[PDB]
């Protein structure tokens, strides 16, 4: 097979609870294959703390949705785009509605990610947009505490699509509103101007087959 | 009960992951049947947030296992003891090794909480008896994302017990390790000399049989 079977080292991911539960284990899987002797270490953490670590080289990748393709002194790739969906209880009156509306949606108390994290900052635009500001009842730091208060009656949530909404957690049940909010993007940084050992450019690449690592490199080492 | 059919305000809880998901949602089913006409409100953060936004006013009751009980603008009273437990997948080595020492969970890859989160310091110190350092492969802001891990392969967990409760994991099972790690302890906190609204006085009475209403304002108030 490949010629990166002896490969060692500690790569080092910094990311948020959102991909550390519903995007990494996937590419996770498909590095340790690849690169069997390579120790993986992750750090959970909010993207202000992942901006951190990565400028103190405490971590090779940071992975998150907010304020890395932002900041001076990383550089960041795309990696995918996504978009928030509802959660409600299974026979909730915005089950009974349609076309889902933001008018619609700003009627019930809101249970959704705090400011910063998670696309928070689309849900606020998107109100913003009718002139609303929505009613938050819980300020997460996470999608399954969402859940968890969503499930007890709190009120309706806003969630990634990605954290299932939530299909196995019977009762509860996931509402499109793409139409409604912008996308979000999760990015893919590193600290900018430095080197990296091969399974760090090689893991960009697993995540998104449209980056190259020459492209990469030379955007890296621009400055 | 019926003395309390038209109490209203808001009642603001701040809390950490582990009490949102694990161990609040029994007792904020019991003060809204109590409380109907009170909205309760939840931020979700990190101890030290916590102990800010009581600070601060910006919360009514502050609920964590750290930091809480030591800060000098702040008082608190302890609400239950809890103890980790150990999470490995069903057909783990850790399964047919026993007596379960701490020698023998220090050989594998840890899944635990970041310092200063869930009782970590409980983790770190059990070890330090013993001459060691945990290898601590991923470290975690919250249960879940320790689940995910663990499930994953990555190594094996070390999770508060309280996080077993539902939709308990598939191929995972819970090893005891009560004699391994001290107990740790979930505080309530107010603000100290703060007054409060007669339902605060009550949330923190319904959490627990012990505290009567006339000893939390005493006892807050005395300074």
């Amino acid at each position: 097979s490949h010629m990166t079977n002896d490969t060692s080292g500690v790569l080092t991911i910094a990311t948020t609870h959102t991909q550390a539960r519903y995007s990494l284990p996937e590419v996770i899987k498909a590095f340790r294959e690849l690169f069997p002797e390579v120790r993986l270490e992750l750090i959970q953490g909010t993207p202000q703390e992942i901006a951190t670590l990565l400028q103190n080289g405490e971590a090779d990748i940071g992975i998150a949705s907010e304020r890395l393709s932002n900041d001076p002194q990383l550089v960041a790739f795309p990696w995918f785009r996504w978009h928030h969906s509802l959660l409600v209880p299974h026979d909730h009156p915005l089950t009974q509605i349609s076309p889902l509306t933001l008018e619609s949606i700003a009627k019930w108390p809101l249970i959704t990610y705090r400011q910063g994290i998670t696309g928070r900052s689309r849900i606020d635009d998107a109100f913003a947009r009718k002139g609303l500001l929505a009613d938050i009842v819980l300020s997460a730091q996470d999608s399954d505490v969402i859940k968890t208060y969503v499930a007890l009656g709190l009120g309706i949530g806003l969630v990634a699509e990605q954290s299932s909404g939530e299909q196995e957690e019977e009762n509860l049940i996931r509402l499109d509103t793409r139409h409604l909010f912008d996308a979000n993007t999760v990015w893919l940084g590193l600290k900018r101007g430095q080197l990296q050992r091969n399974y760090v450019w090689r893991f960009l690449e697993l995540c998104n087959a449209g980056l190259s690592v020459e492209d990469i490199k030379r955007q890296v080492m621009e400055s």
